[PDB]
């Protein structure tokens, strides 16, 4: 694969080459894809939506928010030392090295828009909709995928729609560059074979039948390798697509530590023995042993273990980076980090005192039926649309083909915010 | 002279900062940014109302799009400044991507400070020591320090949020001076009172306690003395413009966007009030196929901050040598040709927002939750031996002057969340 072509300015719809040496400089493609989400109605939306618990708890959108600035930072640092292992690509094509960390920022900041509430749970509520639910009925009229799309429902597909959904005079939505758009994609693959490896990037799938197509002009447009031998499609990731998904690893991983400890979930004596290794040789003692609260020592522990990890992703990618433009590393680059026994440690200890909490459990168990009494209005409707209530269904929670109208009733109850989705749920419900 | 209105000096600094020696990856300026967005005053805007109770914008997607606004802002008028002094570039190493990032990470800041309930907030907590039981505390004061809190400022203690030592963490968030400076749009003390109708001299920037901070930046970054006595003040860092422009197209045209999603504007009022902004750059065929009025609504915001922010890159470069010698006298909105169609949207959006029902009754609420929590952390000041008191501090605040303890107070009571006020609130009067 060529970085010439990976760092593609073009837009959906677009009939002439965008060169990057043309780009007005206060108008850079891969800035403006940036600000264009945060305006988004999507990414407005994620103010009002969980990551994990339901005090200061981090949102999707502050959540989102940190991703993308911690990707920023490796987007610029891994830029620069692109840039000096492939000159050509400044000195002829006029690539610079915050362009990386624009692509990276841009892609990281989008990466959970399309998430459902309920965090996992609703992903799961969804899927079990169609794989048992009143859903069934209509796995004998879609093909295998069409089916494994909904039985299956996967948040970032839905993101991607959410990027580029097309509607009456907002062709190609946001209308991101397709370098963001190959960096946004993590599992470059649609919904069938299921895991045809355990390679991380096929442990999902990236985008729905109906969305098929712009993916395929994107991996086209970029260049990105083939990588499945049969006619179910899969492609090796943008190398970009790492240092989105190590920018998300290394802050939920930390951030939700930090946010355990600051609940009471986890008791703080953890904070210190869990990341000591992983801030020894910056940690400041005497700056640590005067700060009083404990909220600011895990702040500072979590920024030094952050800074940590952006500095050693750097340096894996680097190092593997050759075997990424090939499509042969198989693991994420946290995989390979020194601190891998840190980072289980820290996560064990967050599945088992936040995940695992009596709240998260109960908003889970609530997720479950409220998605699944919305989903059930919502295609009961769609097979009757003649009734009088079904009619008034239809104006309250939605004022094509069937799988069209299908995938489009999940991504509608899934870019619902927590609240909008408990309110409908208790209309329907009579209170 | 802009090369020390540039400064790359944190407080406590031993040594000068050349910008030639910067490490791209860390630009001094682009860390500020980073620093805001992890800190516990920016996430705590998460949980805080602008103006409409809590889609609506909170604090905190306002104060993100601002910094997005003021990126571009500093961006174009950067690359305009450094053609028009090349030796900035070419003998300091300045780029232009520099002033976008002084710029961005002081409008992300710039409402750091703000207590809960808005303008209104402020306003309650003036009135307490104004009016209410802080009255008391009038004699034992100077005329500054009384004043300071008379007229409590959000933008004094956004100041102070960013600045302020405490054990462990000298300097606060330890900003560059230049994005200081860009913070500080009103360059004076508490006192006197407006002594001229210039934008600068409306409220005031620091509190007594900051006083020798700003007097450190400003001697820094090399501000002209706009007074001799010994009540001090300073002509604005040119970039405070920039802040200050991005903030009020912001509030100007979103806050009408979101008036007019509530349902509070008609939506007829949209075309009529931005025709000339948008009449230039439009599409109409793009208008006319939009189906929803979010849509439609938000397509006409996009276009008139683009042609504001156009706008305001010539108005600075215009007067950028009055700005330079501190003999300009107005904000660069006060100078566009667009201020006829701005004045009647913010005259609407007074009429059917800020004097709704549901604003009034909200600030209303908020003067008796703030004075309530005042009076509590006041009278617990004043009797800390009472078992009464010291449960109160115990649930609020868990040796300095009395000056000291009053601004502290005043700080913590603007840190809370609007929720976790009421919370405090409903206990102190057992509800
Ligand atoms: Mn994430
Ligand atoms: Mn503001």
């Amino acid at each position: 694969a060529n970085w010439e072509h990976l760092l593609s300015l073009k837009r959906q719809g677009d009939t002439a080459k965008r060169l990057r040496i043309e780009q007005d400089d206060t108008r850079l493609g891969f800035e403006v894809d940036y600000d264009r989400i945060i305006f988004s109605a999507p990414f407005r939306s994620l103010q009002d939506k969980t990551q994990v618990i339901p005090d200061f708890v981090h949102t999707r959108l502050t959540h989102s928010l940190e991703v993308s600035v911690v990707g920023r930072s490796l987007g610029r640092m891994v830029g620069k030392k692109l840039l000096e292992k492939y000159p050509h690509l400044e000195q002829v094509y006029g690539y610079k090295f915050n362009d990386f960390g624009a692509i990276v920022a841009a892609a990281a900041l989008a990466h959970d828009i399309g998430n459902p509430p309920f965090g996992h749970s609703g992903e799961k509520a969804i899927g079990e909709f169609f794989k048992n639910g009143y859903g069934k009925r209509y796995k004998d009229s879609l093909t295998a995928k069409e089916y494994q799309d909904l039985i299956k429902f996967e948040g970032n597909a839905n993101g991607f729609k959410v990027l580029s959904q097309s509607k009456p005079g907002a062709q190609g939505g946001l209308r991101l560059s397709y370098a963001t758009l190959g960096a946004f994609m993590k599992y470059p693959k649609e919904s069938l074979p299921h895991k045809p490896s355990d390679h991380i990037a096929d442990k999902k799938y990236g985008f729905f039948q109906s969305e098929r197509a712009l993916f395929e002009d994107v991996a086209q447009e970029l260049g990105l390798l083939k990588r499945s031998t049969t006619d179910d499609v899969s492609w090796s990731r943008h190398p970009l697509a790492y240092l989105v998904e190590a920018a998300d690893d290394i802050c939920y991983t930390i951030i939700d530590f930090e946010d355990g400890i600051n609940l009471g979930l986890i008791p703080e004596e953890y904070a210190l023995e869990y990341m000591v290794k992983l801030v020894g040789q910056t940690i400041d003692r005497n700056k640590y042993n005067a700060l009083q609260e404990t909220s600011d020592r895990v702040s500072y522990l979590r920024a030094l273990a952050i800074g940590t990890l952006i500095n050693e992703s750097v340096d894996t990618f680097m190092k593997y980076e050759e075997e990424i433009l090939a499509g042969t590393f198989d693991q994420s680059l946290i995989d390979k980090s020194n601190y891998q026994a840190q980072i289980t440690d820290i996560i064990n200890l967050s599945i088992e005192r936040i995940y695992n909490s009596r709240e998260v459990i109960e908003k889970e168990i609530a997720g479950y039926e409220i998605l699944s009494t919305l989903l059930e209005a919502r295609c009961r409707a769609l097979d009757n649309n003649d009734t009088h209530y079904n009619q008034l269904i239809q104006q309250l929670l939605a004022p094509k083909s069937l799988y069209e109208n299908l995938i489009q009733i999940c991504a509608e109850v899934s870019t619902m915010t927590d609240g909008k989705a408990l309110r409908n749920y208790k209309k329907i419900k009579g209170l």
